[PDB]
């Protein structure tokens, strides 16, 4: 049978080619796990169809129905097999299904228009004339949140009562504040989108200080699945063998533009 | 049954407390894996023995008799419950045990003593003035074996065909290497290790240059043990809530002897 890939549309992660419209199927798309879709199935030996997940989300359960959306969701509902995206491993999703080994590490990180005179965490947090913030929902949001780290919960503390508020809606719309608001906005995000971001046209925005905390992404199937174990194993060898760094430098700084 | 911890006796990861003789049982013992494994047991709400690995090794599976030793046999062979340790994730260990989802990052890296011009791997396999190598078997010196990374392979065909020998027989023979050598050797070793070593007296080395690839230390059970399950959530948990972090810092940072 057919394995069923869900994973989300986000650069560099999986785009559609330019030329898509002349192309089908999984050959509409490229990307990192494109990439890596095509090499787990090649080690794990199955057929694919690399699917987009239907309401572009990554997995949550909602506190009141106690469904899960996203990618996540599709697993454990039975819409697809198998999802390969930057999706984190976590607590709550490991409950609910299978998660390899991290294929990349990544944590929480500063990005900042670039001349702003900010290097790290500290700096943010005694100072706020350089307005900073989060997604206004989310588990970066909630690490400020529950932090008992000094800094940390100084930053925290800032966020919740500034005004006008701190918060974006999406990652999108932080990375534009960075950009528009004049050295004046810094933003908390994924240290992987950061590093991609400081590699995109034009070029004005910068990583800085090292990561808040420490996590990763993980291919996921559902428990009990017949994949589970090979996928596992395919993602080991491809980091031992050296091919998830050189797939990562391909995406970010190759195909990079700074 | 009370589970049967089997760890090994490296600083910060474990080590016999100064007065460990006045105290019994999992009390003579400290460090990091002694903090996470009270942590994890709390969590999944076992009790337990620290016990030590009787061979004195992390573990690998001999090529002609194929037997596996150290943490890892413990577990394949059914001697230990859970390896508690700085114990690397790797596909021919995963394929015999379980392992949790690694409760710390790291990757190979290079120590060079305070003064020393590198400042990266790329630096050291352009000259051969300040001669570097790593353990003389196991995974660092496998890694550049078999890389096709053009900076790794001129470094390993440096390593191997280097006179007189750039490889040591341990760790700490390594470190001592380093630092007796008046800037003329570079050690390989694992990140984890150089960050601790800096902070330590007499405060004469340093960690340069970024990692040369990723991998993690996970927890690790015998395959299908019903603790693998727990213990995986645990490790998750504890990473979420901030405390994996915070004994890191405890170990490394805050016990340091070379300051901020
Ligand atoms: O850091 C956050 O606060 C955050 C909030 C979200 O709504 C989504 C994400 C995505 C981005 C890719 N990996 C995360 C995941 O897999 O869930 C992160
Ligand atoms: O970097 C090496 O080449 C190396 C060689 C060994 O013989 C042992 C180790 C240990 C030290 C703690 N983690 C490794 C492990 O889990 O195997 C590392």
């Amino acid at each position: 049978k057919t394995v069923v890939v869900t994973t989300i549309l986000e650069s560099p992660y999986v785009m559609m080619k330019k030329n898509h419209e002349m192309l089908e199927g999984n050959e509409r798309y490229e990307g990192y796990c494109v990439d890596l879709a095509a090499e787990i199935a090649k080690h794990c030996g199955f057929k694919y169809k690399l699917t987009i997940v239907g309401d572009g989300k990554y997995g949550a359960r909602d506190a009141d129905t106690k469904i899960w959306n996203g990618m996540v969701g599709e697993l454990v509902y039975g819409k697809a097999d198998i999802a390969i995206a930057p999706l984190t491993i976590t607590l709550v999703r490991e409950e609910v299904i299978d998660f390899s080994k991290p294929f990349m590490s990544l944590g929480i990180s500063i990005m900042i228009k670039k001349g702003t005179p900010i290097e790290s965490a500290e700096d943010l947090s005694k100072q706020t004339e350089i307005a900073y913030g989060t997604l206004d929902s989310g588990s970066t949001k909630e690490f400020f949140r529950r932090s008992k780290i000094a800094v940390f919960d100084k930053m925290w503390t800032y966020m919740r009562s500034a005004e006008p508020s701190v918060f974006v809606r999406t990652t999108a719309e932080g990375v534009a504040r960075v950009r528009k608001s004049k050295g004046k906005y810094a933003y908390l995000l994924e240290s992987t989108m950061n590093e991609y971001i400081e590699q995109r046209k034009p070029c004005d925005t910068m990583k800085v200080g090292g990561n808040l905390d420490s996590k990763g992404y993980g291919i996921a199937t559902p428990k009990g699945s017949s994949l589970g174990n090979a996928v596992n194993l395919a993602v080991l060898k491809l980091n031992e063998q050296g091919l998830l760094d050189k797939l990562k430098n391909k995406w970010w700084y190759d195909k990079g533009e700074c």
